DNA sequence: CCGACGTCGCATCAGC
DNA sequence: GCTGATGCGA
DNA sequence: GTCGG
């Protein structure tokens, strides 16, 4: 649906978020304001009164209220203030460099540091993380379109490959399911060596991190333990041009007998993953991004099932095999 | 009225 | 030094 | 902020 049909309730709806988690820290209200204008976004009228709107589930009294003055007046006293704030918009703004969140923005712009270049003028004062975000502050607000995806993902199959032929590697995300673009690569690797129950190998993980950044692919590492990488990548430049946006990349390992949930899980939709977990619920099951489990009687959760691939989860519950690219809901 | 609204791996702080 | 809490990201 | 026990 076109952003014209509720784009600017929708537009308010996300500043509204916005503040509430980066300003007030008051999470819950993040959430609300998000869930109210996702389902706005969805709605395929325009919204002519607040009323109209409480309808929709996670509407309530107060965006009502505020969908009625925007109707009526174009805009919203309280975001219209909000925005002119200078500690607070600064407050929101610094939000947006990966590593700082709204305790360290407060912080910063109490003691005056409230822009990048303020920033740049305080590397002592960032930890590693920040240093990166701020390093590439532009690059990671950019997002990947498919083919540098498809690119990416090459390189990370054959050097995972490279290392250990056994390995099994799945880039995860809208991706997988088939989006035009991306906004970083999650990638979930697994080996044989590696279940729930055996070895904890602490170097799977590095090997494969390790060849990445032998055949720099992965520049930058944000954090980096021994089940979970974060960091940053950049394809190769194609020759005599333009330098390719240094892009987010996560690498996680996980246990072989616990893969293929956590390749459901991390493909998502979000919302698909709600209603398939309600589902399984009704067959008497239990699944979360690790396992799935039957429920007994009075409710108690039995022993994980085996499962060596996503359909094995579909067919304990009696739903047909879905491809990711129908995944939406 | 009033608590729930994922959970968790890693880096770093707070405290002993 | 160690343990647990907190910030952060996803 | 919204929902629901
Ligand atoms: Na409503
Ligand atoms: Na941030
Ligand atoms: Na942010
Ligand atoms: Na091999």
């Amino acid at each position: 649906p076109q952003e014209t049909l509720n784009g600017g309730i929708t537009d308010m709806l996300t500043e509204l978020a916005n503040f509430e988690k980066n300003v007030s820290q008051a999470i819950h209200k993040y959430n609300a304001y998000r869930k109210a204008a996702s389902v706005i976004a969805k709605y395929p009228h325009k919204i002519k009164s607040g009323a109209e709107a409480k309808k929709l589930p996670g509407v309530g009294t107060k965006i009502a209220e505020k969908i009625d003055e925007f109707l009526a007046t174009g805009k919203l006293r309280k975001l219209e203030k909000i925005r002119q704030d200078d500690t607070s918009s600064s407050i929101n703004f610094l939000t947006r460099v990966s590593g700082i969140g709204p305790s360290a923005a407060r912080k910063f712009v109490d003691e005056g540091i409230k822009t990048l270049e303020d920033l740049r003028k305080n590397e002592d004062k960032l930890n590693h993380h920040q240093r990166i975000g701020l390093k590439y502050f532009g690059d990671f607000e950019k997002r990947i379109p498919r083919e540098e995806m498809l690119q990416m993902q090459d390189i990370v199959l054959n050097e995972v490959k490279k290392v250990d032929s056994e390995y099994i590697a799945t880039v995860c995300g809208s991706f997988r399911r088939g989006a035009e673009s991306s906004g970083d690569m999650d990638v979930l690797l697994t080996h044989p060596s590696f279940t729930s129950e055996s070895t904890k190998q602490p170097k799977l993980l590095h090997q494969v991190v390790e060849q990445l950044q032998k055949v720099h692919f992965i520049t930058d590492t944000l954090s980096k333990g021994e089940t979970k990488f974060m960091g940053v990548c950049q394809l190769p430049s194609k020759n005599d041009e333009k330098e390719y946006p240094h892009r987010r990349i996560d690498i996680r390992l996980i246990p072989k007998d616990q893969y293929y949930c956590g390749v459901l899980y991390f493909t998502g939709s979000d919302i698909f993953n709600k209603n398939m977990k309600a589902h399984a619920l009704e067959k008497g099951f239990t699944i979360n991004e690790y396992t799935i489990r039957p429920l007994g009687v009075t409710g108690v959760a039995g022993e994980p099932l085996p499962v060596d691939s996503e359909k094995d989860i579909f067919d304990y519950i009696q739903w047909k095999y879905r491809e990711p690219k129908d995944r939406s809901e």
